[PDB]
């Protein structure tokens, strides 16, 4: 099931307009309060008008809008059901802006829901631009308008959340396929639940940020429940994605023919393992007790040979969590950062961190704890750790609680420098900590090195979107500090996914996956950071990139650029990949530009393809206001 997160405004009052209805299905139908009455499209001799087809709500007085259902017709019959749709909102009935919510339902007779950020409105518009199953008709056995208890202006200078992006799956992981800007998004082998798998089908969907359509499609010609899996874009530009419900099965990605294709079984059966691209372009990964049985030591993916081979030198006890629920737990989502000259980093979750290493059968060398003035930090299971700056070895790590589950999380939060591989990096307490405990969170690197966090809940309990916190914070190193932005209102615990878009814009969605519970969010919502928008609150006019020399460059190599404005800083972001908190695949090296005089500048990506891991990347420039461009996706080879 699913829930809207307000409460149902009465609809006494209410009067409704239709383009279309048919005789006995009239549009006042779907209002009526009666499941067994449907509003439904002129159909039969006279015509049978295709979509867009549209319902206008007039409430009558505004209301501090936050949502709205849709109960399909519930006689059997499938015409009607929404697939593609809109939803406008507005107080004086004529002007009606940008769509609140857009995207898809997924095709059956369940209710439907559009949560979105409190409006007022006196009107509520729903457009279903398409059928489910590509007929003419729309049908709505009871539609349903929701309000929050109070509306509140969004604070200036802390961002703007929305729209809300409808579709027909919870996104419990996701991808950015970046050639081609599209995000794409997986379950599991149904739309709402992972319980009680076959095994070989998962249910993707992807939505087009230039566009706004989203489409679904179902996986199965790599037999793979890729659900609750490792996750890294190796060095041939491929997402591997690794065990999961099907526990031996690699599945790979590739964004240039959006299209999945079949990998070598890994070496050992594992779930809930992180997996991280290295140096060379190979993907290691360790730990996942969630499915496949034992001790799950390292092994690595090598995309030129397509194989997997065992590293059992490369010991995961060292990394293992003190999780009372044992081993089950304490070998997932590992802080995984692929380093210099094969190595891996491990940050957490454990107290423990260690360096992974990748030649011959494997290796792992303590680095310490982590730990600042403040203490020891205890393990910080599904806490957050991004790599803010790869050049300097700069990695931000924050949130989590030291169980799996039924555990308080911590406001605890880390600066780790690294340093060569072996070496104990130095580690110091961010600021003083998060303004709000929180696990199950997410978090991306933004383009000016601040990195956005964001949902999770105060007490972890898998599922149940208890102790919610909705206001998100940014950490800017420059300052060490971190800021409240303004909050959302859909919760995004366990099962959640952040990822950076191109436009610099963040994309948040999913949480839960749970069947029958009322706690699936099939949906995702914009986060545009203040960064986007000029001192009056309209969105800042963006620098352009309007020539590279190269799109694709080794490491060490020069890239030049020219613009239409003079910058002060860019960055180079690798694309993300994420899921259940992990994203080993995003990290941000911060450029130092030749300036060539006339709005060109120069730039060497790094020449250690430890720090410039190969694979594809976003260089954001930045004007002397601080606004980013949108990306120019770049290609980083080893
Ligand atoms: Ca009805
Ligand atoms: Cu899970």
């Amino acid at each position: 099931a699913s829930a809207p997160i307000g409460v149902a405004i009465p609809r006494n009052n209410w009067a409704v307009t239709c383009d279309s209805a048919q005789s006995g299905n009239e549009c006042n139908k779907a209002i009526d309060g009666n499941k067994d009455t449907f509003w439904h499209t002129q159909y039969g001799v006279n015509g049978d008008p295709k979509p867009p087809h549209t319902i206008t709500i007039d409430m009558k007085t505004v209301q501090n809008v936050n949502g709205l259902s849709v109960l399909p017709r519930q006689d059997g019959n499938q015409n009607g059901w929404i697939g593609r749709h809109e939803v406008y909102l507005s107080s004086d009935g004529v002007n009606w802006g940008s769509p609140v919510a857009s995207g898809s339902w997924f095709a059956d007779s369940t209710t439907k829901y559009s949560n979105f950020e409190t409006r007022p409105a006196r009107y509520v518009r729903l457009v279903a631009i398409t059928e489910a199953n590509g007929q003419p008709w729309t049908s709505i056995a009871e539609i349903n308008v929701f309000q929050a208890s109070s509306y509140t202006a969004p604070q200036p200078g802390l961002g703007r959340w929305g729209p809300t992006i409808d579709l027909p799956i919870v996104p419990s992981a996701a991808a950015i396929e970046p050639t081609s800007g599209r995000v794409l998004m997986w379950s599991s082998y149904r739309q709402d639940a992972f319980e009680g798998s076959p095994g070989g089908i998962t249910l993707t969907s992807s939505w087009d940020p230039s566009t706004g359509i989203v489409s679904d499609r179902t996986s199965t010609v790599t037999k793979h429940d890729m659900f609750c899996p490792g996750i890294s874009m190796d060095g041939n530009g491929q997402i591997v994605v690794s065990g999961g419900n099907d526990a031996k099965k690699t599945s790979l990605y590739d964004s240039s023919s959006d299209s999945w294709i079949p990998g070598p079984d890994m070496q050992v059966a594992r779930g809930y393992q992180s997996s991280a691209t290295m140096s060379d372009g190979r993907v290691f990964t360790i730990g996942g007790s969630f499915s496949g049985g034992v001790e799950k030591n390292g092994e690595v993916y090598s995309p030129s040979s397509k194989t997997w081979t065992s590293l059992p030198n490369a010991k995961v006890n060292p990394m293992l969590t003190a999780d009372k629920q044992g081993l089950y737990r304490s070998d997932n989502h590992a802080w995984l950062f692929g380093w210099k000259k094969g190595s891996v980093f491990q940050a957490g979750p454990s107290t423990a961190m260690n360096w992974y290493y990748t030649s011959g059968s494997g290796d792992v060398k303590s680095a310490g704890k982590r730990q600042s003035n403040r203490g020891v930090a205890p393990d910080a299971m599904c806490g957050n750790a991004v790599m803010y700056d790869a050049v300097k070895g700069k990695i931000l790590t924050f949130g989590g609680s030291p169980d799996y589950e039924d555990s308080d999380a911590t406001t605890n939060a880390h600066i780790i420098t690294l340093g060569e591989p072996g070496t104990s990096p130095n580690t110091v307490f961010a600021s003083n900590g998060l303004y709000f405990a929180r696990t199950f969170h997410t978090s991306v690197v933004l383009p000016d090195g601040s990195t956005f966090i964001t949902g999770g809940q105060q007490r972890g309990i898998p599922t149940e979107d208890s102790t919610p916190v909705f206001t998100p914070e940014i950490y800017v190193p420059e300052q060490d500090t971190f800021y409240k932005q303004n909050p959302n209102s859909i919760v995004r615990a366990y099962h959640s996914i952040s990822l950076l878009l191109p436009d610099g814009r963040v994309f948040n969605g999913g949480g839960g996956l749970c069947g029958d519970c009322t706690t699936n969010h099939f949906d995702a919502q914009i986060f545009t950071p203040n960064y986007l928008y000029d001192s009056n609150g309209n969105l800042a006019t963006r620098p352009k990139i309007t020539r590279t020399s190269t799109q694709s460059v080794v490491v060490g190599g020069w890239i030049t650029i020219w613009t239409d404005m003079s910058i002060s800083a860019a960055s180079l972001i690798r694309y993300g990949t994420a899921t259940h908190t992990v994203n080993t695949d995003q990290r941000r090296i911060p450029l130092t530009l030749t300036n060539n005089g006339g709005n060109s500048y120069s730039f060497q990506v790094p020449s250690d393809s430890g720090v410039a891991l190969p694979g594809y990347w976003m260089l954001f420039v930045m004007n002397s206001a601080g606004v980013p461009s949108v990306a120019s996706t770049i290609r980083v080879t080893q």
